[PDB]
């Protein structure tokens, strides 16, 4: 699987468990076709978020869904939503993990790419 | 001003100066209009980005390009840009502080609301 | 002056107002030696933290006593405290503005030196 | 294993290898004792730093050495050294992740602890 995530809640000190995201990919034109979604699991991972195949070079976007993450938390958040928009180069197998770090009005992102 | 913005660079341990921001705002419709645009000074910000007359309550989206910032450093950057989104004066009108640390590879985004 | 902080909530979205914090230099056999106190006022910020005259090239300890700002807030925080510590003027002689982002288990911190 | 560290380069998009970290454990005087030091693998991490047993209820210190990293990365870093300080188990045992990304004029620091 080329494309991980791993979400942290910087307030409780645990994975963000059961937040929503999509994963899209940019069109010629500067659009975006959704090719994927899924709810992280209880350690803040979803295991097998899209296939190699699925993850050609190229633009993509993933949107998750913190502000209901925060809101069934009972924090009213900042964000209405956490967006990472990336050029992807997967050749040599090159694989991709985003994280991120939630606060309620706050948030960190990063990439570790191999 | 009630829209302000403040970029750091992790790298240097200075503002980000010459940082290129698009602001829109949601339409009605559910999709987006860019309303302004404004390019940081010397100290990572930007004076009079919109007026209050602008900047009613509903949803904005600041588009950062933190791309071409790390390009005109000369480091290879992994974000395409840097995407802050957010409801404005949803319970009255407030002042808004959207800060931004930028690494190459990472960014922290936070806000400070009045 | 020299030594600014600010120190931001990242639950709240506000400065962090009433965090306490103590200033210390590096002593010649490896020590510290406290060299100020403060608290910050509601923007998060502590006016004339230090002098000029108390900062000589060298080594410092900034310690943030975060802890008791979550506790008092009501949240349970995981740090026994936060510490930034420095080089200061390893160069030549320069202006620091040392920022904190705080949430119960996490802190970010970064710094601003000019000229 | 009930203390583990992941280090992240955020320059980079890498881990960050061959971090030195020392580990102290404080003492009813107030002290510190050390008690373990280390070096992150390629991946960040360190495999059995210590042991359940070597690791009771109390406050521990872990020393890390940002600033070598940078130096050897030829970067010019800002802090001396980045230090994470806690009260462990003081409900009950757990296994705390302290992770750290790393830039040379920033760090963000969280833990996740389980139970
Ligand atoms: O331990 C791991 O392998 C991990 F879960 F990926 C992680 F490194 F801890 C991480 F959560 F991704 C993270 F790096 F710590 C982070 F994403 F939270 C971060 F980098 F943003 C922060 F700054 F918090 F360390
Ligand atoms: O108040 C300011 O003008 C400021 F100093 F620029 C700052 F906003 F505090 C800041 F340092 F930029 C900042 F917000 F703290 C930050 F952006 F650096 C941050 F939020 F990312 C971090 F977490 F580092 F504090």
């Amino acid at each position: 699987c080329p494309l991980m995530v791993k979400i942290l809640d910087a307030v409780k000190g645990t994975p963000a468990g059961s937040v929503a995201l999509k994963v899209s990919q940019k069109t010629a034109d500067g659009g975006w076709t959704q090719i994927a979604t899924g709810v992280t699991d209880a350690t803040g991972e979803i295991h097998n978020l899209i296939t190699e195949q699925q993850f050609p070079a190229g633009v993509y976007r993933v949107e998750f869904d913190t502000k209901a993450y925060w809101t069934n938390q009972g924090s009213t958040p900042f964000h209405e939503v956490a967006e990472v928009v990336f050029d992807a180069h997967p050749e040599g197998h090159r694989h991709y993990t985003l994280a991120l770090l939630l606060s309620p009005f706050s948030y960190t992102t990063t990439a570790v790419v191999s």
